[PDB]
C-alpha cells in the first residue's frame, strides 16, 4: 500500500495547517493539480500571525481555503493522484527513465 504512488495523508487530528522552508528533497512528488493559491497574501497573513502574541487571529479566506483544497485533494484520491510525468508530461524522451 505504501510503494504503489504516493501515500495520501490523512491527519488523525483536526485539519491544521503549518508553512515549513522545505528543501528540494523533502518534497516526495510534483503533482499535477494545479491549485491558484495566492503566495503574496498567505506570507503577509502567516508573517503577520506568527507573532505568539498574535498566533490566534482568526483565519484568513485565502488560507482556510488552500488548507481545505489539500485536505480535499487528499480525500478525492484512493492513493495519490499522478504526478507530472518526466517524460509523459514533461515531454522528455530519455530511455532510461521509461525503463
Amino acid at each position: 500500500d505504501d510503494l504503489v504512488g504516493f501515500k495520501l495523508f490523512l491527519p488523525e487530528g483536526p485539519c491544521d495547517h503549518t508553512v515549513v522552508k522545505l528543501q528540494p528533497g523533502d518534497m516526495a512528488a510534483i503533482t499535477t493539480k494545479v491549485l491558484r493559491v495566492n503566495g503574496e497574501k498567505i506570507l503577509e497573513d502567516f508573517s503577520k500571525r506568527q507573532q505568539p502574541k498574535f498566533k490566534k487571529d482568526p483565519p484568513l479566506a485565502a488560507v482556510t481555503t488552500a488548507v481545505q483544497e489539500l485536505l480535499r485533494l487528499a480525500q478525492a484520491h484512493p492513493a495519490g493522484p499522478p504526478t507530472l510525468d518526466p517524460v509523459n508530461d514533461l515531454q522528455l524522451k530519455d530511455m532510461s527513465v521509461v525503463e
